[PDB]
């Protein structure tokens, strides 16, 4: 259907836009809104209300500019915002070597039923947060499942 | 003002904040603004976008060597329609010899359309405009403010 197909097309740009980030060392931080509303959240960051594109989530995150800092927040299968603030955990349980991106995307999970998607900075590893939890160290194939079962 | 009359303050202020930063930091951009003349056929051709307009989106497509920044921005009433779209090179004698492909193109958009283009070298940082087929080459900011609230 065609809401099926845009679904999917959604999901390959995000998994192409992940991989050049990921290749490229490049943090990113893109929380994907589900029905917990984030409103609130997405008010903090400059809005675009913008179709996605691998291009465009490329073009957010690259370092040094304007929109890579904070995270785009993604509804309804368009980029409602970037450079917004998400909550940072106090969880004692994420790995200590991870920093602010990473306890922003849990932080964020504890309190929404959202999936984040996170880009290390310092290894290009990638990670999602969901509930509470950061799943890490991720392939391609495991993002790809984790956004078709979501 | 009314809430259009706003809105159009609002899209210059993002536009002219753009462009001063990109011109400081020799950021080469293309910028094309619709006007009457209807320009889907090429906002067709580029990556759709469809998105509001910030000074920050502006600068962030532009960065070289990135995925949007090579071909025109155009720029429907207060959105981003398309990034990195085609537009027609002009033949135009009256395009100084050294400039470079980006000119050439808002010129050539500037014949067939009333749209106004705006570029930035990346060579000079210098500010331009392409309107009816005409190029008007190093613009003050205040230059480039007043044909922006003008149009
Ligand atoms: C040019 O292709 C670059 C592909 O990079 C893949 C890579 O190194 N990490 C990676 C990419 C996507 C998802 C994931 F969980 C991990
Ligand atoms: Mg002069």
């Amino acid at each position: 259907t065609p809401v099926e197909e845009a679904q999917q097309k959604t999901i390959e740009a995000i998994t192409k836009a992940i991989n050049y980030m990921a290749k490229r060392r490049i943090g990113a931080l893109l929380t994907i809104e589900r029905d917990t509303g984030m409103g609130d959240y997405i008010e903090t960051g400059i809005p675009l209300n913008a179709k996605v594109s691998s291009e465009l989530l490329i073009n957010i995150f690259i370092p040094n500019t304007p929109l890579h800092d904070g995270a785009v927040i993604m509804k309804n299968n368009e980029i409602a915002a970037a450079a917004c603030y998400l909550p940072l955990s106090e969880s004692p349980f994420i790995s200590k070597e991870l920093g602010t991106r990473h306890r922003a995307a849990v932080g964020i999970s504890e309190v929404t039923d959202s999936l984040t998607i996170i880009v290390s900075e310092e290894t290009g590893g990638v990670s999602v947060a969901k509930n509470g939890d950061l799943h890490r160290e991720l392939t391609e194939e495991a993002l790809k499942e984790m956004l078709e079962a979501e």
